[PDB]
């Protein structure tokens, strides 16, 4: 039988950072679809974009810095090309920000390395991006603080985004995300991320959530989920999880943000694509 962890969001990870969900939450009305690279995964268990299949992958880049650019290669060392997707898996998708990783090597006693994903040297799809100072030398770096956007101009964090990939076109993105309707809203995993703001980061999936999917690789048009709290076990809401890997759910007006986080998806059963969801 279809199965979902059975474990409290709150003690469950982003999948577009290594942080610890803090909240629910929806996404604001400038926002439609959604096409994060990381945290993409099917109910089938394949996964999708450039995510990976634990957070010890998520959020990081591997590379030689020539002085002036960083070649990339997979986390492994193993050569990436082009062709393979928009960049290496685990890099890096928060698009609208600045990045501050932790570059540290293996065999040598770390430095930040600032990246502005907006030149037309940020090409990690063709697996090189600006050595904004970072001196020769291979290197392994993990986001570690974000701040707003040098370029956009005077712009906030807008962590809805995706960086520009390319230029150099084709990258090969995974799809868009786009919420199923009928009063239907997508469902994000909120994450505070460090940086000299409120940043939430949403996520369609925690990522433990999709290690067990693509473990659990059981083979429907859409699950009807319960909210459920543990000791109690009071269905706190309902929810449908869609075959792309995502959550919906119908606010009960002008909701998610509302209900705890120490609460656990259970799987009731498969049902019809325009189930109507009771309000939440």
């Amino acid at each position: 039988p279809f199965t979902l962890p059975n474990l409290p969001l709150s003690s469950l990870s982003n999948s577009r950072a290594p942080l610890p969900i803090s909240s629910m939450g929806i996404s604001p009305d400038n926002v439609q679809s959604v096409q994060f690279q990381n945290g993409r995964c099917t109910l089938d268990g394949r996964l999708v974009g450039t995510t990976p299949v634990s957070l010890s992958h998520v959020a990081k880049i591997r590379g030689t810095s020539n002085g002036t650019v960083i070649n990339l290669t997979e986390l492994d060392g193993t050569p990436f090309h082009p062709f393979e997707g928009p960049a290496p898996i685990g890099f890096p998708d928060l698009g609208g920000c600045d990045w501050h990783i932790n570059m540290t090597q293996f065999g040598h006693s770390q430095t930040q390395y600032d990246v502005d994903t907006t030149p037309d040297t940020f090409v990690p799809h063709l697996g090189s991006i600006q050595a904004n100072g970072i001196g020769s030398g291979n290197y392994v770096g993990v986001l570690s603080w974000i701040s707003p956007p040098s370029h956009p101009s005077g712009s906030q964090v807008d962590l809805w985004k995706i960086p520009n990939y390319g230029s150099t076109e084709a990258t090969h993105l995974a799809p868009s995300v786009y919420p199923p309707g009928f009063g239907e809203v997508l469902v994000f995993f909120m994450s505070k991320m460090p940086g000299p703001g409120a940043y939430n980061l949403p996520c369609l999936l925690p990522q433990e959530y999709i290690s067990h999917l693509a473990s659990e690789q059981a083979p429907g048009e859409a699950a009807l989920l319960h909210y459920v709290d543990p000791d109690t076990g009071r269905n706190l809401g309902e929810f449908k999880a869609y075959p792309d890997g995502f959550l919906t759910c119908v606010p009960n007006g002008a909701g998610p943000q509302q209900l705890p986080i120490n609460g656990v998806f259970v799987f009731v059963s498969w049902v019809s694509r325009f189930y109507q969801l009771k309000p939440v």
